[PDB]
């Protein structure tokens, strides 16, 4: 019947209902997956927001900066999804990258400190994740993390392309780990779509900028797609990692599959 | 309910029980797909291919250098199809290069007129079906093209690798027109499968040896030539409604190799 | 010292004097090496133009589609740079689609005998070329080509674009060839320079659209190139293929160099 | 020759005569560069290597964790290149990252302060030295740095192949910020060249997996590259940086040129 019938699955990186977590999360529910819920700083806020999901999905806490959460991680999970069942999922949806970082602030302005702070939630917590979820997968089981293609450079992304290109060779090695236990990693490259972080981060980093952000990301992406590209429509990237959560890309791993309405593969 | 549920998929390319395209058609039916298939030349061979299939399908004939059998195409599915009803997917299967362009002949040595034949075959013909079908295809459709990754040369692959290069290319181009119909057009990138093709490119202990080491050895889960069904699956993937946001691209089910050096 | 002082090139293309390889010709005598052009159907035309480069230089027939001037290359050119003299550099610089390949064209109305012709003379060709001079080329030596970026479709530049992706392709299996002999082969990603396949192909195949050819330029070149991009200036081209047929890049073959000003890495 | 004839030229990264940078200096000044050179820690062993260079350079200190170093790194250079005189070229040839980060070491067990160590001296600092370092270039300049293709993931290269990732996506944000000065940034990405770092990333000549190093760089490099490739040999190395260097390639930025021996153009 549905798609993920029976799977479990853990997803990170809800803090509003516009979050592309959150739309995968609903996605996976209506497509029968039994989720774990991971919440960052915010947990009441969160709860309020995962109880607009279709079903009731326990919530942990989680930094993926904190050591003793990553630390404790798989005992909550266990705890959570009844003890002695596996994850056959696990969902990445986390970033983060100081103000300094990003925008109109100057490329060469923002001090290692804060880009350092930037990769390590956006970029080596993918590892860590892995690390701390993989010995309670099944085989045949699937980690996902969320991409924004940076194999080139563009206005305002500035560090956040760093940490994203890190990320994608941190899912690379991740492959190669999780291969071991008959798992496979893949990254979502999206298409952008309004969220909190694209309003507050990096619209926010813009300044005076940011009604420039809509049409710059109009022309990357809606003109260049050849199906057309809607900003506020997540479902679509919601679908494409429902997909690889799936049993239905069982060949494909240490990749990137872009949901972005085509738009990387034309010029213009 | 299955993952290709009511859908209506044509499905070219198939040959022998090995073809990649035979067990793409096999899973689309376990899925619920109902299909039409297209055979070239071997029409009675064929047939009793497609009698091992979980379900019966129409075949029809198409050569796709026959420019007869392409203007005639959609009307032939129409009339196998129903009146009234459209396709749903499209599934291109297909290549081909004279012995002159592959294996241990020089690469130079081939003449012009045998590597354009397999490009005619191998790459434009994506072009020329998508061109057929186009038109009786539903919105929210989904065109499919088989793909062996050509961005590094290789031992014996030769004028096929420059075929697969002209095909990425054309599946670009098919997608720009395809999105005017609400249609997707991607290719699959698949590891090596033992088919029917792949014990012509040389005539062998050598080949498997350079593809264990180009493919099992480098893919983090493994890759199995003798199992066509992961490779389906993909397809099927494509050919579902679950990657809607992708389109002029290129999946890789290939076990992860094509991600790791060595 | 000039940066071929000493070397042999062959240079095809020539037509006009905004032709790419006209400017790979001048750059290249100005930096001390010895030509040998070959020219396509227009011979009296291409001779009055190869009269206005900085120094003489024979000229020879060239019709990469006949099968007798390949054949007979070799021995017209030993001819003409002397008995026990070889060839150090090769220049394809040579391209043609038909019209119904190109422009507005329909994308799926260019039959396979147009496309075919095209990629004969802009593909297969780089191949035939190199066999047919390899065996008189010195070890050290270097064959480039001229390609332009086609890892993305775009408009009007339709079956041309397959083509350049098909000579991408042929380049990596030269260049095989090539390392038996110790020779390069290597292609140059230009940026737009306005040249007489430009304006009569590209932009006669646009009918009336023909100033949505100068748009998209400057928007996929000038625009995103972080150093700006002239197409009036083929200057910056000619040096970066003179670069290649240099001792200066002798560690790279199969490969492409990209003289776009950057653009190719810019999004935006 | 002279290809450099003229030109101001900072090189860092020399701590051997094996160095990258060590031949980069010696290439640059056969052909006519005038050099600063840069060294980090051991500033007598270097002055020791570097008088091996065919001319003196003076030798300024610089770690490019020090925030000190870099604020005063162009007054430095301006005072041993003579006022009023400026750079034209900048060669980043720096990497570092912790044992934990690379080899045998688990890739999940690296800790993040290791592996962001690594990152802020082998990504960051491409930054950094073209933020000191641009206001005393010339128009028409150039900045190059040392990549090793990170595109795959591989065994032993572990973090530093992630550092490497992150350091591509720095150039071509370097590129735009460089672009506004008529300077170029680029990485060369070298085939295996032995090394004091090479012999490190598996903790020495005599690490455990020593001998498995030699056989993947040999079955990565030599088998897979059409011209070979010699890891003795610095020099085709060094003179693909002295081309970017160079006027000769003039419209090349954001980029990476591959000096491989075209090993990244084959497959097997
Ligand atoms: N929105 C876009 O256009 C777009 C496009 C492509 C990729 N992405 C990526 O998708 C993912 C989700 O972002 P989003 O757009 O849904 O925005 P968002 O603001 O909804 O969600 C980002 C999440 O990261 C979490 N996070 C930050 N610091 C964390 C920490 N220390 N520990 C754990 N979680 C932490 C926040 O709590 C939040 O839930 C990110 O990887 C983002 O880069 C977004
Ligand atoms: N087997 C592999 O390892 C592998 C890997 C990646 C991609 N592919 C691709 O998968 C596709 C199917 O190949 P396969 O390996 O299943 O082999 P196969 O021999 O089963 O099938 C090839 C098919 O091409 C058809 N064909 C050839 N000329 C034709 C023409 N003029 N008109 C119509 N059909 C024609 C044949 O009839 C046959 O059905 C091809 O595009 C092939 O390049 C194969
Ligand atoms: N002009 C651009 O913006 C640009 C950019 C990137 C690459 N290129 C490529 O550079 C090369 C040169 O084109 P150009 O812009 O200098 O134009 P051009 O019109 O000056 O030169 C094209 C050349 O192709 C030759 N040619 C065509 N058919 C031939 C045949 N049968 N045999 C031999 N020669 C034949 C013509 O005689 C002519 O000399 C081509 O490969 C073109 O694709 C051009
Ligand atoms: N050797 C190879 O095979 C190879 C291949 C491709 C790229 N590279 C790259 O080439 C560059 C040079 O490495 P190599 O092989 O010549 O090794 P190496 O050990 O000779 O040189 C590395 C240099 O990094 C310097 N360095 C380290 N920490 C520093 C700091 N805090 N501040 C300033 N400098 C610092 C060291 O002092 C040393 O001079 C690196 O970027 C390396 O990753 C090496
Ligand atoms: C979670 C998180 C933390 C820190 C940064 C981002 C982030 O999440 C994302 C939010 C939006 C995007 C998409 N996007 C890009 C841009 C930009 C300016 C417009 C021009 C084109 C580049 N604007 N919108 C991508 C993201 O990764
Ligand atoms: C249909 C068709 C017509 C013409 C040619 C091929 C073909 O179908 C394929 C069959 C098998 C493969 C995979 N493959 C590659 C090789 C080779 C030698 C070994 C090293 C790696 C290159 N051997 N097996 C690819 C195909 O495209
Ligand atoms: C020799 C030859 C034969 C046949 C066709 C072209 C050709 O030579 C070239 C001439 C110009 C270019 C550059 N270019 C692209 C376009 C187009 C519209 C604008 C947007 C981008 C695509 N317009 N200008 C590239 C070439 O290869
Ligand atoms: C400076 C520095 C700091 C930290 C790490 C490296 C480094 O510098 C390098 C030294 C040598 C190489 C080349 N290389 C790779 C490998 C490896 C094992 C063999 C298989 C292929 C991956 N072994 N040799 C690359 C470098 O970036
Ligand atoms: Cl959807």
């Amino acid at each position: 019947t549905g798609l993920l019938d029976g799977k479990r699955i853990l997803v990170s990186g809800i803090i509003t209902d516009s979050s592309i977590a959150f739309h995968i999360a609903r996605v996976a529910q209506e497509q029968g997956a039994q989720l774990v819920l991971t919440g960052f700083d915010r947990l009441r806020l969160i709860q309020r927001i995962t109880d607009r999901l279709p079903a009731k999905a326990p919530l942990l806490e989680l930094d993926v900066q904190n050591e003793e959460h990553l630390a404790s991680l798989a005992g909550r999970v266990t705890e959570a999804i009844g003890a002695g069942n596996k994850l056959d999922g696990v969902v990445h949806s986390i970033g983060f990258m100081p103000q300094t970082g990003m925008g109109i602030n100057p490329f060469f302005d923002a001090p290692y400190a804060d880009v350092s702070k930037g990769i390590h939630i956006s970029a080596y917590s993918y590892a860590s994740m892995a690390k701390a979820l993989l010995p309670i997968m099944n085989p045949g089981g699937s980690i996902v993390g969320m991409d924004f293609d940076p194999s080139r450079a563009m206005p305002a992304y500035n560090w956040m392309t760093v940490a994203k290109s890190a990320l994608e060779s941190v899912n690379r090695f991740v492959a190669r780990e999780a291969g071991k236990y008959g798992v496979r990693s893949n990254l979502v490259a999206a298409g952008p779509i309004r969220t909190l972080a694209m309003s507050a981060i990096v619209g926010g980093a813009l300044g005076e900028e940011a009604g420039a952000q809509i049409q710059l990301l109009e022309e990357g992406w809606d003109q260049r797609a050849p199906i057309g590209w809607n900003m506020k429509d997540a479902t679509p990237v919601a679908k494409t990692v429902c997909a690889l959560l799936s049993d239905w890309l069982p060949a494909t791993t240490g990749d990137i599959i872009y949901a972005d309405g085509g738009a990387h593969t034309q010029l213009l």
